[PDB]
């Protein structure tokens, strides 16, 4: 009990630093490398917090060679990416990785009734930024999540001549 306003203005380096101190308790070889300055995106520190955790849970339990949590940003668009060692995505699964949008006139559902815990997807989906997956030779997988910032005022230096 105590108010509950979600999706608001939050720093991406501030939310990741919270999940870092939480996921860094015993061998969670998490290499932190956030934008050394100050990010700023209106997001939900909750959903995002869970989005970074469930991401390392796959490299910590099965994986155990190296985990990496980094965050960057740009003018009118900040984002954060992760990296972990392991086998990487499969050759066939790369095509069926919880991809949204379908194309067909029939689904042919045989079974699979229960709950729908698609965490992570609704996260970047509730922000409206981006979500992509990459892998270097199925050896160095890295996640690319984006979070667009609300209108701002950043021009930079520009001489007239
Ligand atoms: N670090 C990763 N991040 C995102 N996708 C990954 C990663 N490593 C592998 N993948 C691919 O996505 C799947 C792993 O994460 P995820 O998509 O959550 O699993 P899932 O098979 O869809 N559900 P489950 O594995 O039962 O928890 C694998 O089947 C790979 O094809």
């Amino acid at each position: 009990t105590g108010q509950e306003m979600p999706m608001e203005m939050a720093d991406l380096n501030a939310v990741l630093g919270e999940v870092i101190a939480a996921e860094s308790g015993y061998e969670r070889e998490i290499e932190t490398a956030l934008y050394p300055g100050s990010i700023e995106v209106k997001m939900h520190p909750l959903s995002i917090k869970r989005a970074v955790a469930n991401m390392v849970v796959n490299a910590a339990r099965y994986g155990n060679g190296w985990i990496k949590v980094s965050s960057g940003t740009e003018p009118n668009r900040a984002w954060f990416q992760v990296e972990d060692d392991g086998p990487g995505i499969a050759p066939e699964q790369r095509k069926h990785l919880f991809q949204p949008f379908v194309r067909g006139d029939s689904a042919r559902t045989i079974s699979g009734t229960g709950l729908g815990l698609a965490i992570v997807q609704r996260i970047v989906d509730n922000h409206n930024g981006m979500l992509e997956l990459g892998t270097s030779e199925r050896g160095g997988l890295s996640i690319r999540a984006w979070l667009p910032v609300p209108v701002t005022r950043a021009q930079g230096t520009t001489k007239e001549g």
